[PDB]
DNA sequence: GCTCAAGCGCTCTGCTCCTTCTCCCATCCTCTCGATGGCTATGAGATCAACTAG
């Protein structure tokens, strides 16, 4: 199967995913013009194409961590993070021994 | 320009981690080997309460 989704360059989607195509969600079959067999999936797209239709000066304390790069770092660098860097590596251990 | 918001710092848990601290480790029996263990004097003053008379 392919997800065959109608990409804005005109070209159908040619992703090999089993279950779901990241750029267009779920992936539901499709004839040679890239329209969902089941005509409750032609519809269901419908209302998402609808849904998205309608859809001091300085940087403060809280707001200079506001970004990308302080978020994965605030994720990585945890208390409970690097002990179970220590407990899975711990588990190796055992392992390895 | 008059009310809901947006924040906001301060406080209250609280949640887990790390550290620290006390206890605990079968029963009974025999024997030997060692260690240990303390031992100033003698006299002077002065008080006091009990006999021994008065
Ligand atoms: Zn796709």
């Amino acid at each position: 199967h392919w997800c065959r989704a109608p990409r804005p360059d005109g070209r159908l989607c040619e992703r090999q995913d089993r279950l779901k195509c990241p750029f267009h969600g779920k992936i539901v079959p499709r004839d040679d013009e890239g329209r969902p067999l089941d005509p409750e999936d032609r519809a269901r797209e419908q209302r998402r194409q609808l849904q998205k239709q309608e859809r001091p000066s300085l940087t403060n304390l809280k707001a200079q961590a506001d970004t990308a790069r302080a978020r994965i770092g605030r994720k990585v660098f945890a208390k409970a993070a690097v002990r179970r860097v220590v407990a899975a590596m711990n588990r190796m251990d055992q392992k390895k021994h």
